């Protein structure tokens, strides 16, 4: 999945820049210039309009731009409820197998319920599931049971591969794995950079 | 649900008479004369082409006959896998909530999985579920949790209301409830006539 370098997660709402036409130029260069560079690679099967930036009208514009200039690949985008007009795939992040999380505007339905909502035609492939932060991947079996039972459940992408720990050296030059704040960075989100199936040195969890 | 007087369950295959054009006349008069008599009752919201008679080309013919003559009401029929071209409603009997029963030709999918199958848009209302024979209705709550969670699961009809017990009198003329074989009837299917939520005298189970 080749993803454009667009994330506006910290805007309030997440929509603020991606729905503004004054940001459509900046956003189009990050989508279009990706397609122009990577369009010949067979490994790329799906284009992504970015991550966690709500759902703005610029998303719908650039979705249709990709469709027009490269019909050979589906386009996906999770923002604004995972099933917007700018996605060919229902690509939720952390939608649970049986339990609904009915957040206002942007609900995370049961992946099994989500398929059968009236008028919903598309496959579902979680762009992110099974958050692997420390001692986790509890209930991972429950996804794959559901994946195998339901044809339109075609799997997902685990979040994620590598702990984003950095090496620091103490006063005597011993290396140790550091996370949020360990460099005087404030504010910070501490451990939440470490979500990997493997440690930073690629040792398996 | 107003249901035509057509069941050919014991034919091998169930399809045998309902696919035969020579039985289209006999079947048409059981469907058409039902509609002519009961088409003014507001209590009647759904027409049924019959019960357990497989899926024949006569079913499709009489389905279209009802659609043409009375658009007011959906038509449903369970025979030949509960999702045939002769039904507006996915009307399985004894489809389970979570577990598939993948019988060749006529599978009973999990009612939740059934809804999500590619191209399937219809509501699902079990024509028969929760077989209440003797000490039964185990797992009844599992259905209703699913009915409430899934919009396109719109419920079902329990099998069934009354024990088909009959009364016999002992040597003193005290009555007792009889079933299959209690009248010298052979062959017979014994207790299988008693499937009700109530006894024959309408005392609840
Ligand atoms: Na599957
Ligand atoms: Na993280
Ligand atoms: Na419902
Ligand atoms: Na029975």
């Amino acid at each position: 999945v080749d993803e454009a370098n667009i994330e506006t997660h910290g805007m309030v709402p997440m929509n603020r820049l991606t729905d503004d036409p004054r940001w459509l130029p900046a956003m189009s260069e990050r989508v279009t210039r990706m397609v122009q560079r990577d369009r010949n690679h067979p490994s790329v099967i799906i284009w992504s309009l970015g991550n966690e930036s709500g759902h703005g009208a610029n998303h719908d514009a650039l979705y249709r731009w990709i469709k027009s200039v490269d019909p050979s690949r589906p386009v996906q985008y999770e923002g604004g409820g995972a099933d917007t007009t700018a996605t060919d795939i229902i690509c939720p992040m952390y939608a649970r197998v049986d339990e609904d999380q009915p957040f206002p505007a942007v609900p995370k339905w049961s992946i099994k319920k989500w398929l059968s909502l009236p008028g919903e035609t598309r496959p579902l492939i979680l762009c992110q599931y099974a958050h692997a932060m420390g001692n986790s991947l509890g209930g991972f079996a429950k996804y794959w049971q559901a994946f195998r039972q339901y044809p339109r459940l075609q799997g997902g992408f685990v979040w994620d591969w590598v702990d984003q720990s950095l090496i620091k050296y103490d006063e005597n030059g011993n290396p140790w794995s550091a996370y949020g704040g360990d460099f005087g960075d404030t504010p910070n989100d501490r451990q939440f950079c470490m979500n990997g199936l493997v440690f930073a040195d690629r040792t398996p969890h």
